[PDB]
């Protein structure tokens, strides 16, 4: 159970963002129905009167929470991998319009998934905003936790797969469009009870041995991490 209560651009506090600049849910409940259109941006998918300018080459941190700024994140159990979407705002999500920017599964060097090193970084992960057309856009930050991912939900309703999905409206001010946005995947759609990375067993299989979803990340992508960039705590 986690939540984004906002962005930093280039190291910089934006704000509170929830139901601002962010089409923040209601609570911190997963989605789970593969199927569903809340796998687009979640349960409440609307326009929100705000759109945080960015240039391309900034540094855009995605700042996740649990209950309060800056808490424990996400539950310990919850181990999985991250990846980063970015779609044309016009389309509202809807249609093969999703690119992946990032993907961090699991770090064989430090034995952790994404998750865990999200804990450690207070919550905060990072793009390079890529050289697209100027304009807006919908970022999708998406955590697949895998604790219950042994079953599939179409079977067990009670467990499955557990997606936590923001979206926020980034809008991008200056860039060359050196690398103009491909054709991307639909979600719902792009993830199906059979694809690579949906049903997998953490606590039997080695972590080793997972491949997240397709689909791969975009070679226009200019990277990403997960690490604090700033203290919440002084704002
Ligand atoms: C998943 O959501 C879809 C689309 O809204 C719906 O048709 C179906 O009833 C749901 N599946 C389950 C397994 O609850
Ligand atoms: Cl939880
Ligand atoms: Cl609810
Ligand atoms: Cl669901
Ligand atoms: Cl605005
Ligand atoms: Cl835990
Ligand atoms: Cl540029
Ligand atoms: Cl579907
Ligand atoms: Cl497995
Ligand atoms: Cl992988
Ligand atoms: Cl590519
Ligand atoms: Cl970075
Ligand atoms: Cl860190
Ligand atoms: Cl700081
Ligand atoms: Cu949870």
């Amino acid at each position: 159970h986690t939540l984004v209560w906002g962005v930093w651009v280039n190291g910089v506090d934006q704000g509170d963002g929830r139901n601002i600049y962010i089409r923040s849910p209601p609570n911190n409940n997963p989605v789970k129905n593969l199927t569903s259109p809340d796998m687009t941006c979640n349960v409440d998918n609307r326009v929100v009167p705000k759109s945080v300018p960015v240039n391309a080459g900034d540094t855009l941190t995605f700042e996740w929470y649990h209950n309060t700024r800056d808490d424990d994140i996400i539950a310990s159990s919850h181990h999985g991998p991250i990846a980063v979407y970015i779609a044309p705002a016009a389309s509202n999500g809807q249609g093969n319009v999703w690119v992946k920017l990032f993907e961090d599964a699991y770090n064989v060097t430090n034995s952790t998934w994404a998750v865990d090193r999200l804990i450690t970084a207070h919550g905060q992960h990072s793009v390079v905003v890529p050289h697209v057309a100027p304009g807006d856009y919908l970022f999708r930050a998406e955590i697949i936790a895998l604790h219950e991912a042994d079953s599939l939900y179409s079977q067990n309703p009670i467990r499955g797969a557990q997606f936590y999905i923001s979206c926020a409206q980034i809008t991008i001010n200056s860039s060359d469009d050196s690398t103009p946005l491909p054709a991307g995947v639909p979600f719902p759609g792009a993830y199906t009870d059979s694809t690579p990375g949906i049903q997998f067993n953490i606590y039997t299989t080695p972590a080793t041995s997972y491949v997240a979803p397709p689909p791969s990340v975009w070679s226009g992508a200019l990277g990403g991490s997960i690490a604090q960039v700033g203290d919440a705590s002084l704002e």
